[PDB]
DNA sequence: TCAGGATGTATATATCTGACACGTGCCTGGAGACTAGGGAGTAATCCCCTTGGCGGTTAAAACGCGGGGGACAGC
């Protein structure tokens, strides 16, 4: 919500729901398009050779 | 289903024995007294592993449901 609120032009990612959800959207940012990846700690460990085998500038965790 | 009969089983009576109960003498194995020492009890620490619950996902369990193959009764 916030990040629509305060910002436009953000490709936001975001996971969540079930594995066809979240394989399609893989499939989306298979070659990092993408600006900013939200996520959560369920998905950072499950999906965790998606997501350290993209490389990254910063991270946040909240 | 029922009475007769043949067989078999059971039951009282001797009777007979050899296997069990009992007495006796011996002797060694068990009890008593005593000593040492080390195994086990007991306290104090500590810290690792167990337990109780929750969060979150997802394979698996549950459930209905048709239908064909085996269980089974008969002969």
């Amino acid at each position: 919500l916030e990040f629509e609120k305060w910002a436009p032009s953000l490709n936001t990612i975001i996971y969540k729901g079930t594995p066809n959800q979240r394989h399609s959207l893989q499939h989306q940012i298979r070659v990092g398009n993408f600006d900013v990846l939200l996520t959560t700690y369920e998905y950072i460990i499950k999906d965790k050779s998606l997501l350290s085998k993209h490389d990254w500038a910063h991270m946040i965790i909240d």
